[PDB]
């Protein structure tokens, strides 16, 4: 039995919640948006990445930048590219936005291969500069306390569910070498929950802060994702303070993409408030975008110090 | 050979290319201008297609400065030769963008690159279906071929070109377009192309039920005291479906014929990637091609397939 079900019983019988929202998207032809980057802010204004799908059709998306225009209000963004990917993602590393998505390959109409590929550049200005290898989905980076570049990898090509970390000096060194060669962390706080971060923060310990999304099946199975966070030290890869921070019933209702998801929470980070609290942000049910108010669940391994005000 | 040892191989198509420069008929030509893309070039274009009451062009989008950075941009048409960005529509991150019409709807390709650490490492081209504002994607061919095209044939099934050498073959409906059945394609007749490398850009039906096909085909031009051209020529063939005949194999454009441009670096000068034609009221055709990868022209040509039938085949969507 998956060792996070009881920690997902507990969490859902004791969290603590201070207010929720779901977003809403203009300028997609009433498209769902979900599994969004982080808000970040660039010259002013607050933008957010976003997958773009029709409700009823399945690997059709794009990611589109959206621009905030109101209280938990985007609109599309006309002057920006979009970008042929799910899953979009951001990062500041060396003062410039690193951005990634999954690019889906299809041989007639069936999927037959899949790659995260990686842009850097300015948000209105982003070069493609290279993908990670075949079938890896969850690889995300953060720039180290001492200017180095930490890259988390997901082995999952072999029915086995691993988490790798390696680093490089600069972001241009990212190769399917690299990436393939990681050293293994240590994966036992996880159990057999599968996933990986979503979004990677430098705490002011020099440890790294990981928003991350585990999945298992509940026994017939139920399949659930939750939200989830960890703490990683890139000296001994060692793995601290695993827990739920997140379920999708934690969110306002909305009927998810087909019922096998309805228990399927996709997070996408957090954001820092004034009062010391944070928004969780995560797609949800593979039709929407919404964050609850949760404690901060790095508490006690330093504040985050990395940023994407770019 | 008639080089010596700048180079002892010279390509076949060099005294058609030569006697083209010499004979050729041009009635007309003009630079196209793009707005909307903050100043980068536009270049390797779709030929232009028609949708609800305006007219539209798929651009290759990249900085003059800047090497395998393109992305795929659909232009609504403001007046003559100009064309904006259309902000409705999403962008594709692809390389010489290309359309035709298949069983009443739009299927539009281009080259998806894939890079390892800033080095170019595999590119493949990827197809989408639909109307040209709703685009899904279904597809992609093999690793390393690019010049894949696709044509609604007389008796309705969808014709591909491929490229190894130019194959062709047939599948019944747009979702059967796979790795497994391009590599399988029966070869076309070689013999009119010679040692040109190049393929097919944009395929016609026509009336008699042959192909027409708008081409580019090319060669490497060592010059003594001089850089290496990479030669790109704007070509065209009819081709029989049910024999793999090749006939009527011939340049129908060069750079030299659009108004000049500074290439996108010296060994381009004489490059000239065709888009496609379209037919004019007066009989003629405009020949829309990318030239020195910086820019989209069109010259006023005779029309191409003359002797083998009219085009039946749209793009008013
Ligand atoms: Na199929
Ligand atoms: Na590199």
């Amino acid at each position: 039995p998956c060792s996070l079900i009881p920690a997902k019983e507990a969490f859902e019988r004791e969290k603590k919640i201070y207010g929720k929202a779901i977003l809403s998207f203009d300028g997609v032809n009433g498209y769902d948006v979900y599994n969004c980057s982080i808000p970040f802010t660039y010259d002013g204004k607050t933008y957010i990445f976003g997958r773009v799908e029709k409700k009823d059709e399945w690997v059709h998306s794009n990611s589109i930048l959206f621009e905030k225009v109101g209280e938990n209000r985007y609109r599309r963004h006309p002057a920006s590219i979009t970008y042929n990917l799910e899953d979009p993602f951001v990062v500041k590393i060396h003062g410039e936005m690193v951005f990634g998505g999954t690019h889906v390959t299809k041989n007639g109409g069936k999927v037959s291969d899949y790659r995260c590929e990686f842009y850097h550049g300015t948000p209105f200005n982003l070069k493609y500069f290279s993908s990670g290898p075949s079938k890896m989905k969850d690889i995300r980076l953060v720039e180290l306390a001492d200017g180095k570049i930490g890259i988390f990898t997901h082995f999952r090509t072999e029915g086995s569910c691993l988490t790798g970390f390696t680093t490089i000096d600069k972001v241009e060194d990212l190769t399917v070498e690299v990436i393939n060669s990681a050293k293994l962390i240590n994966h036992r706080p996880f159990g057999d929950a599968w996933g990986g971060p979503s979004q990677v923060y430098l705490l002011s310990s020099g440890l790294l802060g990981c928003i991350s999304h585990h999945g298992y099946l509940l026994d017939i199975q139920l399949r659930i994702y939750a939200c989830t966070s960890f703490v990683f030290d890139p000296a001994t890869y060692e793995v601290y303070n695993f827990k739920i921070i997140g379920t999708k019933g934690c969110f306002p209702p909305c009927e998810p993409k087909l019922p096998h998801l309805a228990d399927c929470a996709f997070v996408s980070g957090i954001e820092m408030r004034n009062d010391g609290k944070c928004n969780l942000y995560s797609g949800i049910g593979d039709v929407a975008e919404g964050y609850i108010v949760i404690d901060y669940p790095f508490e006690g391994y330093g504040k985050i110090v990395s940023d994407v005000a770019f």
